[PDB]
């Protein structure tokens, strides 16, 4: 399985996330 920090490493890289968004800075 995973185990991260708020679940998996969605505060990493999940979707979103790719960098911070990906090009923009959020």
């Amino acid at each position: 399985g995973n185990d991260y920090e708020d679940r998996y490493y969605r505060e990493n890289m999940y979707a979103y996330p790719n960098q911070v968004y990906y090009r923009p800075v959020c």
